[PDB]
Formats: structure tokens, C-alpha cells, sequence
């Protein structure tokens, strides 16, 4: 109507494909366009990805897409985006750099229009306007968003926690002050670690926790931490050449967040600092750091490797330290516990957990919480970025600040919230879903294949193939079992004389036979092993 | 030997499957012989279990199995072992009891010995003797172990903490300084803690909470917890009962350990407290105590079926409170948030986390297992019923408690112990591993099996079938390509399609050659049709042969 | 110790002032009590069988408190006497009671 909308095509009741958008009129901006990891019960699936078909349906209107920080889950699901929309997209430096890399993977650089932006630019469209605020988290240059439409202004927090004492640029304080003053019809605030009362530790304290290990260490430091955290990645730099010792990058995501932090700023070291992988075994225990990935026990990346029987250039000596500068992502914690017993079996000495201070979240907890909300004046609240237990503590949060019941939104993807300063609700659903992606399909790959896949993975197969020639209705080869993730010489034998009783009847077609081989070997099956293989014949005729 | 031998046949480098042995000459006294839950990558299995044919190859030897205490990783393989060996089993009241119940299930109940021993009982052999001592655990009932031997004593901790102010009967801490002083050869101690500085919460304190949340809530509490901790459910059916509450119970292993519990003592409740299915709509909320199982996220236990959609009987209504009184198993945590998301979705309060103090665990922390090392005096050390990293913390306990680092011993499954008052040493192994069970089949499924589920689940398969021959070597009859799994049929008929050509143009190319044999041609099809599909499809399906001669 | 807070305050202001470092306090970890807490208070009364048991060594807060322990840990309430300075516990295996008091007080001594 006289409204705006706000919606979600991923990213609420689930942490990944954060895409969100604003809508007013014939105008919508978009925020965020993410990729999600599947959970293990999507067995062949490389990643997930939000369905577009309302964008689609749309894309005149859509005026542009708006990045708040180069994580995975807000950048990654772009090139899939891009394939079928051509919008232009604006981000900051590094943000747009990331996907810069990203869409040449994809060949889809040229034909895209990507834009830089900064604190102090305001992009201006009919009816609808879009400016930036920086905040802290656990990349550099991170920025909030403020969309200005006629009814009222929006505002997205991106992902963010407060640090008063930064590695990177400080969050603008002053200016998000000012944006609650000026007025703010709804704020889309990140509900990722609402569950957590505590104020969140400053990387600060953690660099600290770094040099603290650098100057203790006795022998050889691996250093386990993510690629994506340039400025973490910074401290151990640091910690390193303050302790003259030199560093060794493992893992493509690593050297190549380390390139583009060098390049753009956030990265700076002297001369010969840095080491190639030959030149390790040469030095000295204590002069050597290795700097990789493979915290969260990934069996493919490099820690892994290195622990989990060999790796190319490195293996574990008595003495090495390693380091998990990271927090086990939920499900991850078994895989992080098998490297850990192997490097300790390996000899190593490991320094994980809590109670060294050795990392933050990147998402604020309460109290953190609460300071957006009481720096904006939210007249209606849109808790985004959580599962739903996530988003309704959040709201607990901003009815404890005032904010009425009846002005929280808890949503699901694809619900719209009608937005208009004497009124507000959830007033209609849009398409919306989730589309797979294994190998280079896309969307190719439906529930009736993940079903088969399900059931030969619990059950396996047991293949039945017989060539007949039906003239004089003879079985010339046959019935041959071959079977795998099952376990078969009696029931070659089952199959065969009752296949044989078949034949000599003779009124026999096609469907039928299949059907009487299935029909008579999955019951001797089940008798014998209590299990259900699928059972599928296969006839050839000849 | 003139020494004593001590070892495992599984519970060492894992959580699971714990069976331990103690060895000297031609007698050989077993402890526990539990079974293990399959981690997530063993596609298809319901449980694994230890190889025991070492025990088979000796089971003349084998003078008794004794049980510590009757949780399933150490009471739930003994089924499984008495189908290959008949030996008699000595356990507390509480532990047969579970291992009757279950041998019903199996059949074998009726041909084995089952015996019932206490704190004072003594079992004697020629040249060996087997006693009792109490301790804590989180289930009732729960005993260590001293087997006596020429060589020295050998004592085995079973499952334990340290809690001062227990529900149940009070660890002896007398006796066990007394098998201390008596002298002690070696100690297999419960490493699964030891990575834990604190104290461990007594079962007294989380009682309080219990009855704390007993007088708060205003609605249904539904209590979802661990069957198998029965003085737990004791508990909670106190602050049932004491606050004018009727408990229904849902799960058939809830059911059937509050029976038992019943039975043999460890439960007493009034009259009228249990309720049945039927009888909940009819009561009002703060009056209603529903009793149930799936605390882990299992998602056919009772609690997931009560949020996630429908469950039969019970539905969420808004005011209700859930308590998870427990604390979730490591890789369970997905599970259990998916629950609390739904719950909480269904307008439900729910009662999780450290903060309230409605869990503790069942094994002792750091302080606890020091306190172990200093009743006993081990000349050697063996840390038992953990991973490599509790094994290993667990004996920088041991040193730091004065015990020298050549006489402690972090072993695997199979290693074997040689003890001797003057040496000790790792003198070898033992036949050991781990023996999958899907379906009726012991050993049905082998490593192999698993790669295939793995494969197979994770990219399909598609199968590649030609009839061949008249002795003419031509081809009768395909290639047909019937594919599961790799791509939707209904719609990649397009894909297969061309492959079918491909595979037939290059198959046909191959017969007007007669170089050629029936491995090669299986070779031949797979060899140029995976690169054609992988080029399609980027996925990497199982392509698999079959040849038909005709 | 209590009431030489404000002392030690003093102390550390100046050495601060004077351009000092210090370590102080509870979360480095320089100091422990040479008294055990409550799980070691009732480690010792589980080693011990005290048919009766007299709380020592306490302010009468620290008393009552000990007596919970021992209460908690299964000894009958009517079998635990805080006493005063003085008081006298009449002692037999069937019986024991508070039977009198002892003269007793403070002496205090100056110079
Ligand atoms: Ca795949
Ligand atoms: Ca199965
Ligand atoms: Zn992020
Ligand atoms: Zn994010
Ligand atoms: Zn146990
Ligand atoms: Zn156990």
C-alpha cells in the first residue's frame, strides 16, 4: 500500500544464505545474498542457496545489491544470484574484493557491475535511499545499512558485535546515535549469539592471549585459526616477527586472504617474514611458525593432514604447539576431537579451549544487544541471523528495552512485514525456499534422488540381471547377483528356480518378471539378515 | 610368566565397548563387556562390539565375566559374547537385573549362569580371587573391582565420582584405603573426566533444582532425562509427589527402568501418583508431570515427536516447561537444538544449559580421580574408558600425584600388560577390533561395506549392463545404463542418454579387437564413461559393469 | 584477612603511585587457603565415623554452617553440638549432651 516491505529469502530460522531485502513500491534493496553449508543429512550436497524466484519475477525493480560484510554466508550465494539476475552490487573494499576473486571462478566477472563504497556514501534512487554505518566483527570492514523510503527508515546491523577496543577501524558510535534520532521505522538486528547474557571478549585481549604463546613456546607453533579473520591473522604476523621467528602459510584460503590483506591494508610485515614450505625443515624449532587452516577438524585441510597420518612437507614433532584459535561450530566438535587425539598421540602439545583466551565471536551477546537497540529507536523490531530460539531470546532483549510485544516480528523466510509508522504486520508470504547444488547442478537434484541415496546409504543394493530371449521364453544367462553395502549364493539360487517356474508359464511381460524377482528375494533377504536391501532387476533381452 | 597380565578388548581410545581383562597363567577374569553406538560415518550399523576371539581361542581359561555397573557400554555386548563363549557373569543386583531383561530379548537367558554378588562377597579360583567395593556413579548399583593375583593386586575403578551426599549408598572410601594399604600391583582408573579441574556437582544439589522447578512452575512440566539414572527419576518423582503432581511416563525404556527400580527398591512413590496416557487432557496443567526420554534429540523418543509435529497423545500448549535434565552427548548438539527450536516454536518454556543445576556428571573430575590415586597406592597406572587425550591428562594426574612416568601406561584396544612387583612393561598384543553389527548379522558388514554406503550415498551409482556373445564376441543385448542416486532420471534422460551412446559407439570399437578380455572390458566402460559424466555433471557417481555372456 | 582491607588498600595505592607494578587478588592465581571448603570438610567426616561431632576452629557462623555439612552428610542433627567457649560435652557411646559449663573467658594482656 503506503507501506514498506521487509523480508528474508534466507537467513532467519537458520544460520547461512542470509539474503534480505526492502521493498517500497516499485523499489527494492537488497542485502546480503549468502550461501549455507548443508547439514549432514543432505547427503551429496556441496552447498544450499535460497530460491529466487520472486527476484526473478522482479528484477526490473530490483535497484541494487548491497553487501555488509565478505563472509560466506552474506557474499558466497552471489555468482548463483548473477546467473539469473543482472543487478549491480555494491560493497566495501574488501567485501568487493572477495567476490571480485569469487566471480572470476565463475566467468561471470565481466558481464557484473561491482561498486565501492565507504562510510560516507549515500546511494540515491527515485523513491528510496541507501547510506552506511561501520560496525565491528569478526572480518574487517564491516558496515550496517540504513534505507531510507518515504513511510520510514530501515536499518540492517549486519553482523556485528561491539569492541571498544578494536584491531580494526572502531564501530561508528556516533552515527548510529544519530540514525535512532533521526528516526527509525524497523531495525534488523543479528540474533546469532543472543543466548549468551556475557559482553564478548576483545580481539584485543586475544592478540594479547597470542604474544602471551609466542613468548612461552619452546619449540614449533601451528597455528589453527580462519582465513576469513585478516585482522587475527595480523596478531600472529606480529606475535611471530616480534619473536623472530619466520611464517609459514598452509591452505589456498589462507594464502589467499593473506595476499588480499596485504594488498588493501590490513596486513603489514617486513622483508623476509614470510617462508616457502621447502625452507621449514632447515630452521630452528623455535624460529619456525606455521600458520594453517583445518581448525574445525575438516579431514581435507591442512592441520588434518599433518596430524592424521601424513601431510607433503609436515609432520608432528615432539615438542610442536598447536593451536586452535577458533570455537568448535556446532557439529564440528567430534571432528575437532579426533585431530586432537591424534596430535597428542602424534607427541604434540595442544592449547585449545575456553579458559585460554585465544578467541571471540564475531556476533555481540546481550548487553551488545541491547546497545543497538537502545542506539536506535526501533518504533518495530525484526530479530534476522538466528535459528527461531535464537531470534525469540532476542526479542525477550528489545521487550525488556521497552519495545512492545506487539512490535516484534518473529519470521520465518519468505513472510513480508508491512511497514508503516501507525502500523505494522506480517501481511503475506513470497516464494521462497532452498536449492541444492551438488557438482555443477543446480537446483538439479530434487528430494526423490536424496531419498535413493538415503536408502542405498543405510540399507545398500543388490542388482539381479538375466538376459532372456523370449521367443521360446528361455533364460540364456542368468540370474546373476551382484551386491554392494549389503554384505547371496542361496538366493542366487531361489531366484533362479522360481525364475525358471516363471518362464515356463511364459504369459510373461516385462514389469511382471522385475516384479516377481523383487517380490520373492527381498522377503529371503529380510528373513536371513534382518535387513532391506533396495532390490532392483535389471533384464536384457536378447 | 611370573607376572600378572592386564588388558582390553575395547574402552581404550574411545567412550564405548569397554570389556577389560586380567590374565595370570591359565585363569583370566573379565570386566565388563559393553557394547558401543556407531559414530555418524558407519553408514548402515546399529552397534559395534569388540572381536573376541582371543576369548574364543581361551575360553577354557576365562573364570568368570564381572560387571562394574549396567550401563550399555558396559552390560550391552554381553548378548553378543555369550553366543561365542558360555562363561558364568557376576554383577550387583541392579546390573543382572538389566542383563536378564535383556537376554529374554536374545534367548540365551535360559543357559547361562547368572550370578548376584554384594559389597562382601568373595569369588575364589585356583591361583586367583575376585572382591567388591562401592562407589559413585550415574546409575545405581555400581561397584570396583580387586582381582587378586601371586603377582600382586590389580584394581578396577569401574565408572566413578566422588559425591559426599549421594542419593544412593556412600562410595566406601574406607575400603578402598584399605586396598590400598593391603598393596596395589596396578590401577585401571575412568579417565572420561579427566580433562575437568572442577569438582563434580553432587546428585543432592541437583535434587534442590529439581524441587526448586517444582514449586515455580505454573504449568505441565514435561521432564525429559536419562532412563538409566533411576535414583535421578527418584528425584523427580518426589518433587512430583511433594507438590501434588501426577506422573506420566513415556518410553519404553523409561517404563521399564522405573519398573525395576520400582523392584528392587531404589523407587517408592504413594498410590495414585502414576497416571495413565489417556488420563493427562483431563487433570490441569500444574498438576500434570510428564515423565519422558529423548533428552539427546533422538528423533523417535518421545520429546522429539512431542515438538517436532505430532506425537500421539501429547501436544505443546502454550505455558508448558521443558526441562532437559541432561547434558547433550558430543555430536548430539544438533539434535537437541533442533528440539529446543521447536519447543520453544510450539510456545513451550524450556529449562537447558549449565546455569540451572540440573545435571552432573556421572564421572568424577580431575580432584576425584587424585583422590582415587591417593586411597590406592598403584605402583603402576593404566588409564581406562576414554579417548587418547582423557588417557594422556589423566596420567599427568598421576605423575603430578608422585607416580613415575615409566609406570604409567596409555594403552590401545588389544595391547597387553606384563606386571611384576619389580617390571612392568607393554609385551606385546593381542587379536583385537571392532566387529559391526546391522540387522541379525554379527560381522554381516565389513569396512568394505561401509566405503560402499559411504560412496553410494554421497554421489549415486550408475550401472553399466551388456549381454555378449555367440562366441562371435559381438554384442547382443546393450549397453543399457540404469542409474539411482546420480541425477534425476525423470529429467537427466537427456544425460544418460548420450552416455548410452557413448559407452555403445566406444564398446562397439572394442569387440573388433579380440586384444581384449573381460576385465578389460569392465575397465573400458568405466574407464571412458566416469570422465564423460564427471565433465556433464562434476558429481563422480559409482559406475559399476555388469557383463552378461550369452 | 578481615578488616586489614583498608591497610592493604593504602599500601597498594602508594606503591602505584610510586610508579610500582602489582599483583594482587584472586584471578592470578598467587595465594591458597590453608583451610579446606566443604567438599574437603566433608571428605573428613566420611573418612571418620564421628558418632557425634563438635564444629572447631569458627566464628558461629562457620559452626552452623559445618553442621549442615555433617547433617548432609548423615549424622542426626541431635548428634552435633555448636558449642561456646566453655561449654562441656558430655561424651558416652548411648549419650552425649552440653552436661555444664567450665570457667572461661578473655584474658587480655597489655605491656
Ligand atoms: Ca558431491
Ligand atoms: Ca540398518
Ligand atoms: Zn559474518
Ligand atoms: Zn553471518
Ligand atoms: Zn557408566
Ligand atoms: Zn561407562
Amino acid at each position: 500500500n503506503d507501506q514498506t516491505a521487509v523480508f528474508a529469502l534466507g537467513g532467519l530460522g537458520e544460520i547461512g544464505k542470509n539474503t534480505y531485502a526492502v521493498q517500497f513500491q516499485d523499489e527494492i534493496v537488497l542485502i546480503d545474498a549468502g550461501i549455507k553449508f548443508p547439514e549432514d543429512e543432505l547427503l551429496g550436497i556441496d552447498y544450499v542457496i535460497p530460491d529466487y524466484t520472486y527476484l526473478v519475477k522482479n528484477e526490473d525493480k530490483i535497484k541494487g545489491l548491497f553487501i555488509t560484510h565478505g563472509h560466506e554466508d552474506h557474499i558466497g550465494g552471489i555468482p548463483y544470484l548473477l546467473r539469473q539476475v543482472n543487478i549491480p552490487v555494491y560493497g566495501g573494499k574488501l567485501a568487493i574484493g572477495l567476490l571480485r576473486n569469487k566471480l572470476e571462478e565463475h566467468g561471470l566477472l565481466r558481464q557484473t557491475k561491482l561498486n565501492i563504497i565507504g562510510e560516507d556514501d549515500i546511494v540515491k534512487f527515485r523513491k528510496t535511499a541507501v547510506s552506511f554505518f561501520r560496525t565491528t566483527h569478526s572480518i574487517p570492514d564491516s558496515y550496517g545499512i540504513v534505507v531510507k523510503t518515504p513511510p520510514g527508515n530501515i536499518v540492517h546491523t549486519g553482523d556485528f558485535k561491539f569492541d571498544f577496543t578494536p584491531v580494526g577501524e572502531p564501530a561508528n558510535l556516533t552515527k548510529m546515535a544519530e540514525i535512532g534520532k533521526e528516526g527509525v521505522l524497523c531495525l534488523l538486528s543479528d540474533s546469532t549469539n543472543s543466548e549468551n547474557p556475557e559482553f564478548t571478549m576483545s580481539e584485543r585481549r586475544v592478540g594479547e592471549s597470542i604474544h602471551d604463546i609466542f613468548r612461552k613456546v619452546d619449540g614449533r607453533i601451528i597455528f589453527a585459526t580462519f582465513a576469513s579473520n585478516i585482522h587475527r591473522l595480523q596478531q600472529v604476523i606480529e606475535a611471530a616477527v616480534q619473536n623472530g621467528r619466520k611464517v609459514a602459510v598452509f591452505g589456498r584460503s589462507m594464502e589467499s586472504a593473506i595476499e588480499i590483506g596485504q594488498t588493501l591494508g590490513y596486513i603489514n610485515c617486513p622483508k623476509n617474514t614470510f617462508i616457502e614450505h621447502n625452507e621449514i625443515n632447515r630452521m630452528p624449532a623455535n624460529k619456525v611458525t606455521i600458520l594453517c587452516t583445518g581448525s574445525q577438524g575438516e579431514p581435507m585441510a591442512a592441520l588434518s593432514r599433518i596430524a592424521n597420518g601424513t601431510h607433503r612437507q609436515i609432520s608432528i614433532n615432539p615438542g610442536d604447539t598447536v593451536v586452535f584459535s577458533s570455537s568448535p561450530i556446532p557439529g564440528n566438535t567430534i571432528s575437532v576431537s579426533r585431530t586432537i587425539n591424534q596430535l597428542y598421540r602424534a607427541g604434540a602439545e595442544v592449547i585449545h579451549g575456553p579458559l585460554n583466551d585465544i578467541h571471540t565471536s564475531g556476533h555481540g551477546g546481550q548487553e551488545e544487544q541491547k546497545l543497538m537497540l537502545r542506539l536506535i529507536k526501533p518504533k518495530f523490531f525484526m530479530p534476522i541471523h538466528g535459528e527461531y530460539r535464537m531470534q525469540k531470546m532476542h526479542v525477550k532483549l528489545a521487550t525488556d528495552c521497552g519495545i512492545p510485544e506487539e512490535n516484534c516480528f518473529i519470521m520465518d523466510n519468505g513472510e513480508v512485514l508491512a511497514l508503516k509508522g501507525d502500523e505494522a504486520s506480517v501481511a503475506g508470504k513470497i516464494p521462497s525456499g532452498s536449492v541444492y547444488i551438488d557438482g555443477s547442478g543446480i537446483g538439479d537434484i530434487g528430494n526423490i534422488v536424496l531419498r535413493d541415496r538415503r536408502i542405498l546409504s543405510e540399507e545398500g543394493l543388490v542388482i539381479v540381471v538375466v538376459s532372456i530371449d523370449m521367443d521360446d521364453f528361455k533364460i540364456s544367462a542368468g540370474p546373476d547377483l551382484i551386491s554392494r553395502g549389503f554384505v547371496i549364493n542361496d538366493a542366487q539360487e531361489l531366484i533362479s528356480n522360481h525364475l525358471q517356474k516363471v518362464m515356463e508359464r511364459k504369459t510373461t511381460q516385462w514389469s511382471e518378471i522385475k516384479n516377481e524377482i523383487t517380490d520373492t528375494l527381498a522377503p529371503f533377504l529380510y528373513e536371513k539378515t534382518k535387513r532391506r536391501p533396495m532390490i532392483l532387476p535389471i533384464i536384457m533381452e536378447v
